[PDB]
């Protein structure tokens, strides 16, 4: 994969020019994109520009975000060839600081489940995950430092899982969702996908400006709170074979361990997750369900078709049951930095299998809020396995810190 | 001003059919405005639908409001002839509800505060207030019995006090803001304009189907807490004048009624509101203002171009001083059921000052979040005044329950 944080240093010391660097994108996608089917469409004349922190890096757009040169089709015939007046403030954040947007990579139909085109980089015969599924298979693939996505159930964190790459999903409502096709407002939030945790560090510091992001450094024996979400059931073999390795790592470079539950106020939550969603997903698409229903792909139709009569009622019952769990999730931080559980169910599914994988162990997450960050642990039968890091509401730089040293302690 | 209720009634029973009442909205904004100009477009071939509780009647749009089968402006050449693919999800609850989009009205460029061509319904030499200025103006000028708007800063609840219309501003993120021009994301609003609270009433419930909203009747000896924001600075005497007969006639009604300074977290939240505000705009309008400064409206472009500096840092501090001040706002309603102040500074400013008025006593809320109802109260001059009632976050039924209870009040 390509590191953002090492063409930056290329760059700022004059040992690589911007438009190398560009070029070097172009030529990553062309090798590979053919097999990987990550763009809904590359701009070949996309270049480089003079200066900012991000001059030389490209970075691919999940088409759910609108942008102003190239079309937004939300992945979805209904928007066949839509052309969005204005670049949305995240793809602005990434120019202002001089990144050149390569393209837009590919999305399930609304961000939802229905499987696009896309292929693992690792093994073409599986899913990408979804629904940011071009996003993670570009960066897997070697083909662009950056790309950004966006996460309401697991949307970020899963697909960086399967497709083996360093993602973050930042702290709700740090990033701006305006330009971002909305699913459910009360969740919808942006996500970035890079090689490693100082890639994505690296990134949000020029998107934001923010110090936090500033001067981050692997964190010291980190004290880690080990949650298996067991409300989500039991994961598959091989994701669990994944978290062991984690741990182990984890201690043999000085970290503190410990097996967590988590309250039940927060296992309500993962509860209610979806009725928060599918409700919200009713307003938010209304124009779609009404006027173009039976265009819109037969999974997430099949889902709003089965949802139509969630009520306001429940609906708030359901917000309020999310706000105790957030309460109460912040006293688990108390005794603990961060937060090690599990990414995904298992390995990428089979492309024959029509899904993008379970996102039943990174909603929770979605709703609470926090910061959530996936580091690539191993492989199992070719299919990479990784371990989601997660912080407190608004550290998301100590959740890149804990990643960062996460992954020099695998490498050991 | 129509009433939507009164129209509802007739309907309902037969006395009047639906495509009457819409010939009638017709008819009526054919009737002033050559002289109101609260229209950006009238789509004069809009008929009335065929079941709903909302069919017969006529909606007026905020032109920074997505309509799929007419143009959305936003209030700046930059978006001339701006067509989105989809309806916003709040102009879907409308259609959904039977109601028929009768035209976009008026904003200033962005919703902010640049001056549109619109005059106030009550006295032509004078300004409707902003941003929501046509919604207001055809309310007020009888064109309309309902329209949408939004609030960032007092884009709702001003205009209606100048235009003399009942409005409301419910509780922040209840109604969907997809669709809706962002401004900032922490503040931004939808809101309704209407005859009376009544009015109102019918339609958040048949937008939202909410229950709450169903069923409403006028409050019983409310206890109403008077706050005059002295933090927001002196008020004019029209202003005062409006409030002291509110009071009044709601204590001859039975009313308990008591004045109450709020909290010092509450003056720093009013104080910050504009750091908030300018600080997310630039994210928000980041597009506009790199690749087309020049084209924003001068007002506008000056507020942004003195804001360029506003640094993560501050707002952040900015929010956790909003938090504070949303923490002791609803212990003030631990003893009153809402608080009653002012809507807008005086009487609405001459055209001639090119001003859509100081929105210094909407702000706070809107950052707080509760719900919003204006009340007319009396004319000075001419021109309307009206009082501001708000209720606990989440009780948008009991502010419009005590909004007419008010009304009713002062008919005698």
């Amino acid at each position: 994969m390509i590191s953002l944080a090492d063409l930056q240093r290329r760059i700022e010391t004059g040992e690589l020019s911007p438009n190398a660097a560009i070029a070097q994108s172009h030529a990553a996608i062309e090798a590979r994109e053919k097999e990987v089917h990550a763009f809904v469409r590359h701009d070949k004349s996309a270049r480089a520009q003079a200066s900012g922190p991000l001059r030389g890096i490209a970075v691919g757009i999940k088409d759910i975000i609108d942008t102003a040169n190239m079309p937004t089709e939300m992945g979805s015939e209904i928007y066949r060839g839509w052309q969005p007046r204005s670049d949305a403030p995240v793809v602005m954040m990434l120019k202002r600081a001089g990144a050149t947007i390569i393209g837009k990579t590919t999305t399930t139909a609304f961000a939802s489940r229905d499987p696009t085109a896309t292929l693992n980089p690792h093994n073409t015969g599986h899913s990408p995950g979804g629904s940011s599924s071009g996003s993670a298979a570009a960066v897997g693939a070697g083909m662009i430092p950056l790309a950004l996505g966006a996460q309401t159930g697991g949307s970020v964190i899963r697909p960086a899982a399967y497709c083996g790459t360093a993602a973050i999903k930042p702290s709700f409502r740090m990033l701006p969702t305006v330009g971002v096709k909305c699913y459910s407002w009360a969740l919808d939030t942006v996500g970035l996908f890079g090689a490693r945790a100082e890639d994505l560090a690296r990134g949000l510091l020029a998107m934001t400006g923010r110090s936090e992001f500033s001067g981050i450094v692997p964190a010291k024996a980190p004290r880690i709170g080990v949650v298996r979400q067991e409300f989500a059931g039991a994961v598959e073999p091989a994701a669990e074979q994944g978290l062991q390795a984690a741990i182990k790592a984890a201690e043999r470079a000085g970290a503190s361990v410990q097996a967590i539950d988590l309250p039940e106020a927060v296992h309500e939550a993962w509860r209610i997750h979806p009725i928060i969603q599918d409700f919200e997903a009713h307003r938010a698409l209304a124009w779609e369900f009404s006027e173009h229903h039976d265009e819109i792909a037969p999974m997430l139709r099949a889902s709003l078709d089965a949802t139509v009569g969630l009520t306001p009622k429940e609906y708030d019952e359901a917000r309020r049951i999310g706000r105790r769990g957030r309460r109460e999730l912040g006293e688990v931080f108390e005794g603990v930095d961060v937060l090690l559980t599990y990414s995904a169910p298992g390995t990428a599914p089979a492309k024959a299998l029509a899904s993008t994988g379970d996102p039943r162990y990174n909603r929770l997450w979605t709703l609470m809020g926090n910061p959530c960050v996936n580091v690539p642990v191993l492989k199992v039968g070719g299919l990479p396995i990784g371990v989601q890091v997660i912080a407190r509401f608004g550290n998301d730089a100590h959740a890149l810190a804990t990643a960062w040293f996460l992954e020099d302690a695998l490498a050991k």
